[PDB]
């Protein structure tokens, strides 16, 4: 493992943050894959450039490929072990939506101009041979907490068990350090949460808001975020880098948390989406989801697999 050769994966969720979800066309497959080839180049040759530029606004980025993109660019090559289609999830009292979707991005910077620029010089690649199908544009709330109000990413892993649980190891080496990112936005029902006090916000999350102190177990909700959230099969703990995002038209009222969680098992993420939604986590009740799709985060070099016409 090397996580030098990693996309963005695993660390710096940043201050200003766009989201970007994109179809092909499937009018053309020739052309359209000479495109997507074209890209996996200039991407790195933008990031290089805009990183010479400004050494010190941490740009960060990863670019995505969909199970239903794979089949249709590379239908005769080989595909990381755990990349299929998302197509939902039926739970409980709250259903998922799946979203069609082929290729994604997640730039991240400390300005919006390098979020702005990043995207804007892909697309001259990309805009003939695509529709876009969702564009979200993201930002770190004070002391990086959620739009909600509680801190976001405590019990994220960190340093060595970021590597650990973030990119593909030697299970799968055609794509070792790579990996597989959930995008899913949500919708908040900020009036309904507002009105709780804060000490029935502090029963749906696990933890105490100001200090962000975890609860307790004796003193937890059952349903709460932090307790139906986790994957613990075989008693091991299971993570993922989950690196959420508000999004907010504050005029018309109309806010959200973009979950995006990075794992070097698609399996952990789809277990603690299972979980959520079929025990019922109390902060479905202010959360509803309006899109998601899994994409596989290549490493660096089936990057240049691909730029090369190797798949
Ligand atoms: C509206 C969407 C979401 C919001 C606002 C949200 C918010 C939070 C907050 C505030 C925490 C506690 C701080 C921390 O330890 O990071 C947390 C923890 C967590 N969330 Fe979420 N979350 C959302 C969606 C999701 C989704 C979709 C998943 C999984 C697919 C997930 C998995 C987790 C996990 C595993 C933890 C850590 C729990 C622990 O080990 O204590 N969350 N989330």
């Amino acid at each position: 493992v090397n996580p030098q050769r990693s996309q963005d994966v695993y660390r710096d969720a940043g201050k200003n943050v766009l989201f970007l979800m994109l179809s092909l066309n499937r009018q053309d497959q020739t052309n359209e894959k000479a495109a997507v080839e074209e890209t996996a180049d200039r991407l790195q040759a933008i990031k290089r450039s805009l990183n010479v530029r400004y050494p010190d606004s941490h740009l960060r980025i990863a670019c995505g490929i969909s199970s239903k993109a794979w089949d249709y660019l590379f239908p005769q090559a080989p595909k990381p072990k755990e990349l299929e289609d998302f197509t939902g999830i039926k739970g409980d009292k709250y259903d998922a939506p799946g979203t069609p979707a082929d290729l994604f991005f997640h730039v991240r910077a400390d300005d919006q101009s390098l979020t702005y620029e990043v995207i804007d010089e892909i697309m001259t690649f990309l805009r003939p041979v695509t529709k876009v199908v969702d564009e979200t544009h993201g930002f770190r709330y004070f002391e990086g907490r959620a739009i909600i109000g509680f801190v976001d990413g405590t019990e994220n892993p960190v340093d060595a068990d970021a590597v650990e649980w973030g990119i593909i190891h030697e299970e799968d080496p055609e794509f070792e350090n790579g990996s597989y990112a959930f995008a899913q936005k949500y919708l908040h029902q900020m009036d309904a949460w507002k009105s709780l006090s804060t000490e029935q916000q502090e029963q749906v999350i696990g933890r105490r808001k100001f200090t962000d102190l975890e609860q307790g177990d004796e003193d937890k909700n059952q349903r709460a975020h932090n307790v139906v959230s986790q994957d613990n099969r075989n008693d091991v703990e299971h993570k993922i880098i989950r690196m959420n995002v508000p999004f907010s038209d504050p005029g018309e009222n109309v806010t959200g948390t973009y979950f995006i969680g990075y794992g070097r098992y698609w399996d952990v993420t789809k277990t603690m989406l299972t979980n959520m939604f079929t025990k019922n986590d109390l902060l479905l009740d202010y959360s509803t989801p309006v899109n998601g799709q899994v994409f596989f985060i290549p490493s660096i070099d089936t990057l240049d697999k691909i730029a090369d016409d190797e798949y």
